[PDB]
């Protein structure tokens, strides 16, 4: 399937299954957290288009090499982020906004909400998709989360990383991070 409603029913499903049904896994090893990530989410991730939006004007003047290794960095911070994100699992559910037709539209936002059903009141979360112009595959390349933008939230946080410290800081920032093992509640 290459829809991106379709891509969005499949990952959910998949990534809430393997949450449900692997908890023993999970203790045992937190870090299987990752694999999931990279697994079920990350291949619809359009990580490279949102890298390149959270460095801003420090994208155009980095030179090739170093935008490889911040693009290498980015990808291994985003498992181990929300790897991290999934540890936070305890029972929720998800509703996912119905399929609407395609047309011509260029991105499109897709909607689920996670549910904690007797527990915490809902998580809103808004996928905005679009098709990579060179694979073909329709990918996220930024999620609005409970109303904040995860580009937009990430510039600000690294904003005076990169003011002072450029691509090169904020690599090594994300290297470290990286490496930040998973812990459960």
């Amino acid at each position: 399937q290459t829809n991106p409603y379709k891509l969005m029913d499949e990952a959910a499903q998949k990534t809430f299954d393997r949450l449900k049904n692997e908890q023993p896994q999970i203790r045992a090893n937190p870090d299987y957290l990752r694999t999931i990530v990279d697994q079920e989410l990350l291949p619809y991730v359009q990580v490279k288009y949102a890298g390149a939006l959270v460095l801003g004007q420090y994208y155009k003047s980095a030179t090739p090499a170093q935008r490889e290794a911040y693009f290498a960095a980015f990808r291994e911070y985003l498992k181990q982020a929300y790897g991290q994100a999934l540890a936070m699992y305890h029972g929720q559910t998800y509703q996912i906004a119905p399929e609407q037709p395609l047309g011509d539209k260029t991105i499109v936002p897709i909607r689920v909400t996670i549910i904690d059903p007797n527990g915490r009141p809902p998580v809103r979360l808004d996928f905005q998709w679009r098709k990579n112009s060179q694979t073909g595959n329709w990918q996220a390349y930024d999620m609005i989360a409970e109303g904040v933008s995860m580009i937009t939230t990430k510039q600000n946080e690294w904003g005076t990383l990169l003011r002072t410290k450029g691509i090169d800081g904020l690599t090594a920032q994300l290297k470290s991070i990286s490496q930040q093992k998973i812990t459960l509640e």
